[PDB]
């Protein structure tokens, strides 16, 4: 009942006492690990809203306090009454900071704290939507030093009413199917770039075209939207060695902002919260420019290094693969946008991990994602076990939207 | 019940069924995974049912199920345990059983080659000095020359408890590490225990940094004995890098031969718990993590320094860089000699293909995908984007306690 976590490389032992306090489910049992798997009413809601400030009003040290009872019981009623209920300020907050807390899959979590969060629970429109996402963007970017930032669009009510952002982030370039039966731009956009013309996006066809927001406010059909190109900020990508990496015509955005997910608070389903940070290097350099269903750009560059691709035994993928990423961390920072390297990134989280054994005996950690895509075993936390389980509130997959729309 | 893995970079989509003859556990729960966990006297109560098992998937496979060479194996073995309370495999069980534990491993990339596993059975060992003579036999056989062939040596299996056979050595090969006083470590860090036991019970350390250390063999409980393996059967490789002349000059080599032997093998209820096996290595076991762990060789620094590279700021990837050459010098060298190596491209690409074929014949392909994807390069490998289902089949291998702290001397 009481675990324990061995750093192989350091000796170093924590106990974790905090997964005694899981409420979801993993996906494996005593039989099945599934740990690399990418996917695993009034009575119902109640409980779950007396979690929530049970755990809120214990963080602000008013745990059993007249304040704590008094709101208890005054969700309570509103429930009962209104068979839903609605979030405090303060409490909206620390349930947003907390799901990033919670995210086990998350290595940038030692910021989750210093989260920003907009409250968007007014909005009723897809203009709306779009004003409130253009400002989170110009917030986030500022000008390269970029900050985190959740928005928060009103929660689900029967289901019919929803608020998504179709795009699955809110910036990510265009993907076309070609008659030359490749692929032109973005592979993993592809489908998305067909709904967007569908829906009439007069697509540049182009390789790098920012994709218009698709935002769907109050159950309504989704409208398009162009977020004004002067609040994204990019950074054409070049080798501090080799100058005919600049000849590949590379370049990426400089904000990840995932916004397909939903955010979970004691019961309260928000399935428009698109949220962001900043990249660790590894995102473009690794998964965005060479997984084989990206942009799978290494033979180029591997062909311009001259390396022996004959054989997979010269291991020109892997010396390639190191020179892009030193290319993406050196551009981001000449540029002066914020980045981190996967080395100074898994640090930073070994540290988070033993503050949360520390403050709060635990810290749930998906070592499947830890693990950065490349020179796994070279950072901290390829020998640290972790233990993994969700704790609310939560971010959570849901439906893509066109799966799902009534339209 | 089916269960379905999907690869995210092909969409291809395999279902199991196989994982329903799941008997041991996994160490996870509903409410909590613990996938990257390192490590998460029988009485005869229990024996029958594990025998019955047993002998019901060996005569399955060689298509006999429910025969009567079957039931009389049944019959005899069952009379055996009210006898004797344990019984004897036969040659052609011990092969089997061998040889799935192998398949089973849910951590080894290098499966596709299950069924080439050359058995030798030792459990007419009684002594020692006998394992010694085991254990060349097996190093010699399966160095061939720099042709590496696999194989395990099986010891006799465990009867009270009281007297184990034991390989005390993780590896039958192995290179010494020996602590300073400043605290530095001459040679492998990773064997400096066991360096200690070996030079306190009478070891003659040359205390260099590439000692081959020696066996430390266990006989039916018996207190164990050292022994030192011929030199001429030990094969190594100078490490060179095929571009950098300064690399020879990191005075580097390796051993040809990974052959672990700490670990149990249990088939049927039977517990071998001295079977050394071995194989041959992928390139990055050397060159990721005996070299450049920060608890082994840990030669990144100097092989940075001599690359000239910006190791002020880590956003340089000085030590990404670094160990990419330090791998394609362990790729070359062992080319050079033509002694039996493979790369991590290839060895995860043959795996691959390997499961999706045991997916198709044996309805799934227990995997641990935090062992299975290499420790660089991860991503740009196939088995990344692999989902895998992990569980535990029998026959296995399983890990043991250290004899050292166990053992109960005799003088
Ligand atoms: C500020 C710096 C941050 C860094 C460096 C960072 C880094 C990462 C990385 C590398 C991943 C794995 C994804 C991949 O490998 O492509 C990830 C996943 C994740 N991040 Fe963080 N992140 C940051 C901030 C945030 C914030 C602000 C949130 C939300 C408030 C967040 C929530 C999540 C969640 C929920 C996942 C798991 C996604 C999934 O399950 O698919 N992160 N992050
Ligand atoms: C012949 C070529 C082989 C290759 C290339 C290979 C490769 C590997 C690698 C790379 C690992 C992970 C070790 C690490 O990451 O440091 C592993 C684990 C393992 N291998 Fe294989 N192996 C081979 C042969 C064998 C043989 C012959 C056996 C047994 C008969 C075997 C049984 C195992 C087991 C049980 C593990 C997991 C050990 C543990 O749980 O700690 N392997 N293999
Ligand atoms: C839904 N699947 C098809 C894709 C899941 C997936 C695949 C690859 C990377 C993923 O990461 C998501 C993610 C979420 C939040 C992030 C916040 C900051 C950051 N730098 N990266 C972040 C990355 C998710
Ligand atoms: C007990 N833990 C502290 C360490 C166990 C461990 C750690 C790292 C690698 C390990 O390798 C096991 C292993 C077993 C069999 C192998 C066969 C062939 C091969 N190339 N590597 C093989 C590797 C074991
Ligand atoms: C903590 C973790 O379980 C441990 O360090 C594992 C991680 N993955 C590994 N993967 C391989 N292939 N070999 C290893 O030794 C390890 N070590
Ligand atoms: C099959 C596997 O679950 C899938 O490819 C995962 C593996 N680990 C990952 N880890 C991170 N950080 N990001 C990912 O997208 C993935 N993909
Ligand atoms: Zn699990």
């Amino acid at each position: 009942r009481f675990l324990k976590v061995k750093n192989w490389e350091t000796d170093v032992v924590l106990t974790d006492t905090l997964h005694l306090k899981s409420t979801l489910e993993t996906g494996c049992t005593e039989h099945i690990c599934m740990g690399s798997i990418m996917l695993p009413t009034k009575d119902q809601l109640f409980p779950l809203a007396k979690e929530f400030l049970d755990q809120y009003y214990s963080s602000i040290k008013r745990f059993g306090s007249k304040a704590h009872m008094d709101r208890l019981e005054e969700v309570n009623k509103e429930i009962e009454s209104t068979s839903t209920y609605q979030l405090k300020d303060t409490e909206l907050i620390y349930g947003a900071k907390h799901a990033w807390r919670n995210a086990s899959r998350c290595v940038g979590r030692i910021q989750w704290s210093k989260l920003q969060v907009f409250d968007a629970r007014d909005c009723t429109t897809a203009h709306g939507m779009f004003n409130y996402i253009c400002n989170h963007v110009k917030y986030a970017t500022n000008k390269g030093n970029l900050r985190s930032a959740i928005t928060i669009f009103p929660q689900r009510t029967d289901g019919k009413h929803d608020f998504r952002v179709w795009n699955s982030q809110l910036i990510r370039y265009a993907g076309y199917k070609q008659p030359d039966g490749s692929t032109l731009g973005d592979p993993a956009n592809v489908q998305f770039t067909e709904i967007c013309i569908q829906q009439g996006w007069k697509a540049p066809r182009g390789r790098f075209d920012v994709l218009p927001l698709l935002l769907q406010a109050n159950g309504n059909d989704p409208e398009l939207f162009q977020i004004p190109p002067e609040l994204v900020l990019e950074v054409p990508i070049r080798h501090p060695k080799f100058d005919w990496f600049k000849d590949l015509g590379l370049k990426w955005y400089g904000l990840p902002a995932v916004s397909n997910m939903l955010l979970e608070i004691g019961g309260l389903e928000f399935s428009a919260c698109p949220f962001s940070g900043w990249y660790m290097g590894t995102e473009i350099g690794v998964r965005d420019y060479c997984d084989n269903s990206r942009y799978n750009i290494l033979e180029e560059v591997a062909k311009k290094m001259d390396l022996d691709m004959r054989k997979t035994s010269s291991l020109w993928k892997d010396q390639a693969l190191v020179e892009i990423n030193i290319a993406v961390l050196y551009s981001f920072q000449s540029d002066k946008v914020t980045i981190v390297d996967h080395h100074s990134a898994t640090e930073s989280f070994i540290k988070h991990m033993e503050n949360e054994y520390r403050c709060r005996g635990g810290c749930p950690a998906d070592w499947v994602w830890i693990v950065p895509p490349m020179s796994g075993s070279i950072t901290p936390v390829f020998h640290q076990e972790m233990l993994n389980y969700r704790l609310t509130p939560s971010f959570e997959y849901q439906p893509d939207p066109w799966n799902t729309h009534v339209w």
